[PDB]
């Protein structure tokens, strides 16, 4: 266990919160700083596959999370132009038995609040309204500086400050890479959505230069909707690219079921999709980057938060194993071994994520080949997903 | 039978020759004009699937054709970059039993000379060095005019003057549509080709913006090679586009096995690939367009000559059925019914041919989807080919 260990965490997103929980359950002294004045996430959906669900269960928060979540029966891919079913992934008992947990969807906000509360209950000291301005290593401590003039000593620091991380600059000067696709969200009361059929699945309509995703939340009361389209604005160098004026032209070619959905999206806010080129080294002395700071993906595999949750389990588990026997001295070896386990796993998600996305968005004859590939696959095979959903950091 | 029928044929390619044979065996009086001073075809390979082979057998020339032909065991598709096998079509006894004949390859010249000789032996009067300058219909005859000042009377005329048909202009003012791909050919003595493995198959290497095809001829003594690549020259408006100066850059990205092959191609002559938009009506009075005059395809399905051979059987069969009972009067009804049978069949080849070609030439993620589609298909299924190889005009 981690009794005498002091850890500081810069950033209190899903990733920071999950690390505070995982370390604090091991007996670590955890201090986390979050810039915004409250802990909060977007009131829209996210997907958490069994690779996350397992981990949440091992912290004892899955039952609670599930009580406010939705359990879809399948992931259903449809053609965005014809609305025809291309294939299904069955999320039933075979699926759960193979991967050790359910595939679920919930409100990001509720998942987030659940992790913050349990991290608090486990002993983490969380601070809102505090910006980390610098981290350096000196001797065998991490020295962390905040925007209220104070400095702080810890055994290690976690840089969990997101896609636009400033702590990343200690390790790499790369910048976010635009995909040229923008995401819009919406949650609707379920009844109030004009639906031809009912939805108890995660449904992905995939089309030339767009996609459209739908799933129920909170026991089938609301329906989460997500639209992702290639921005003509981005190619012409617009700075605030992907605005709602592009929406109607982007989906004009698509099936009515897809076009109906555009109306329910929040138009006052959207998410341009950037990621970063994969990097191998995430450690600077006694600082490690985790979460989106280390490995921000495009969202086609629905796995970025999950990756940050894995980061949390791997770090907590590996430190608990080596700290008991090696003390504060052992911290850099711990970080290196976390880095080594986590880098290939996460970097394959970033790279494969890009290829998966391109596969969704193909046109012409390429679309016809892709449709046929999907329809005719062996649905009892798990070769396309074991690497994703069947990973574990356990050694 | 066709005893009292007089038919004139403008053009003595594979298609004209095959029609002279088919009509003359029914007892028709056949006159064919060929522009060039000799009957002759390119001394390079072509492929004749069972949809052609059957028909050649029913004229009694298949045994003879096969005695100088090659019988491949499979059609093997490989990736042009890795040289990996993607899939095979088995050409064995199941294949032959289902489709009623062999898939074979031979020299175009030898197939051509075989059809000319049998058409002669069957009573067709063939004339070289004679250009048809016009065909009109007047009353119940076709009036055909030649470049030696003469005119000629017949019950019907066949416009079989090729891709660049001038007789087509009576029915349509459309022009050939460039694909932007050029084909090069080569026949090598088999031994003299540097081969890693031996080849007893039709092999197609398919790659981004190119392909490369190889098969043995004449009992495995020579190896036919064909290179097809997208011409940068064509996009920039070059008039004589697709020259051999493009070859090395076109295949630079491809596997060594593909690059080795470029060296054996004839460089003094190449074939820019044009086709035409499909048309429904091929008949002007007592003239019918057939062969490439009516339906010129891109060569990805290896079926243009075959289509002209089918044209021959269908016309001969349908006329033999209706002429015996209805005489010269019946000729326009005969042409219409030939047209109606043949148009959808051939026009699906032109359109699907284009899509098939695009499928060969895909790049990036589209290439990865296509490769995987090919590898994982059900090889006992015949759904991708029945429509092609299992067609018959018989009613
Ligand atoms: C809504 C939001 C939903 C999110 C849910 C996301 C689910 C992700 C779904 C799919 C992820 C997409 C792409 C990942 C690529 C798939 C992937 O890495 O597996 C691989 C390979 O298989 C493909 O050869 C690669 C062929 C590439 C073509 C991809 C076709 C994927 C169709 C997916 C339908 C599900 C593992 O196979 P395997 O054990 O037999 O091992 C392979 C080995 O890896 C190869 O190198 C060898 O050549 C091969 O013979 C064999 O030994
Ligand atoms: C070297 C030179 C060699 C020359 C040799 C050339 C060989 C030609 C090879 C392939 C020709 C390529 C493309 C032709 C397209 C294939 C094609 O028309 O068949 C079709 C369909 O199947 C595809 O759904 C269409 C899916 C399109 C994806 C194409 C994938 C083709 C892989 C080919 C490997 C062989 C016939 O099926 P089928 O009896 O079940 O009937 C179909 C019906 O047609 C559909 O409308 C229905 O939706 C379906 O449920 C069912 O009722
Ligand atoms: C449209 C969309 C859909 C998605 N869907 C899914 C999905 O379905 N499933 C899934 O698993 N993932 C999904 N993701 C990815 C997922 O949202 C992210 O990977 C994940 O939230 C990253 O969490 P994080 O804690 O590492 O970073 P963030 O959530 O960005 O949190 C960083 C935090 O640090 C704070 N901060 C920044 N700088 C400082 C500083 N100097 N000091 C203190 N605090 C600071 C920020 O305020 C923020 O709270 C999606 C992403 C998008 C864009
Ligand atoms: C690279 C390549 C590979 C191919 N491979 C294959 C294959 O493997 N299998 C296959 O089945 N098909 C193949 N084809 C297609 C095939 O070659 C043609 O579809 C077929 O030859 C057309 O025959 P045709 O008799 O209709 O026209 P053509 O062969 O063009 O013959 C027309 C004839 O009429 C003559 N002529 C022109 N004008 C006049 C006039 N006014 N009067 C008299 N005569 C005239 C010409 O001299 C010529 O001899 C391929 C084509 C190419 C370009
Ligand atoms: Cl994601
Ligand atoms: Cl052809």
């Amino acid at each position: 266990n981690l009794q005498d260990a002091r850890i500081i965490i810069a950033g209190g997103g899903i990733g920071g919160a999950a690390n505070a929980l995982a370390l604090a359950q091991k007996g670590a002294n955890v201090t986390l700083f979050e810039r915004a004045s409250e802990f909060g996430e977007v009131g829209a959906g996210l997907q958490v596959g069994p690779h996350g669900a397992r981990i949440l269960d091992s912290w004892g928060v899955l039952d609670d999370v599930l009580s406010r979540a939705f359990l879809p029966k399948n992931i259903v891919f449809r053609d965005a132009i014809t609305a025809e079913v291309l294939t299904k992934i069955d999320l039933g008992s075979e699926f759960r038995g193979r991967y050790g947990g359910p595939y679920f969807v919930t409100h990001r906000s509720d998942l987030h609040a659940t992790l913050v509360d349990a991290a608090r209950a486990a002993g983490a000291e969380l601070h809102t309204g505090v910006t980390v301005t610098d981290v350096i290593t000196e001797g065998d401590k991490a020295i962390v500086s905040t925007d209220d003039g104070r400095t702080h000593e810890a055994d290690i620091a976690l840089g969990m400050d997101g896609l636009k991380s400033r702590l990343r600059e200690k390790i790499s000067g790369d910048e976010p890479v635009s995909s040229g696709y923008a995401a819009y969200r919406g949650t609707t009361p379920y009844r109030d959505v004009e639906l031809d059929e009912d939805i108890e699945d995660v449904v992905g309509y995939i089309g030339p230069r767009c996609h459209f995703i739908q799933y129920p939340l909170r026991g089938g009361e609301m329906l989460n909707q997500v639209a992702v389209f290639e921005s003509p604005g981005f190619k012409n160098g617009i700075e605030n690219w992907g605005g709602p004026e592009e929406l109607e032209q982007a989906y004009a070619h698509c099936h009515e079921n897809v076009r109906r959905g555009i109306d329910y999206l929040w138009k006052d806010r959207w998410w341009p999709m950037y990621d970063r080129e994969p990097i191998e080294n995430w450690v600077d002395g006694r600082m490690i980057l985790l979460g989106d700071a280390a490995h921000p993906p495009l969202q086609y595999l629905a796995s970025g938060a999950v990756m940050a949750i894995e980061d949390a389990k791997c770090l907590a588990d590996y430190a608990a194993e080596d700290f008991s026997t090696g003390g504060n001295s052992a911290w850099p070896q711990i970080l290196k071994e976390v880095n080594t386990e986590r880098a290939p796993r996460c970097n394959r998600i970033l790279t494969t994520g890009r290829m998966w996305g391109e596969l969704w968005h193909l046109d012409g004859t390429a679309r016809i080949a892709r449709n046929e590939l999907f329809r005719t696959r062996d649905t009892s095979s798990y070769k396309y997903t074991d690497w994703l959903w069947g990973y574990s950091s356990d050694r």
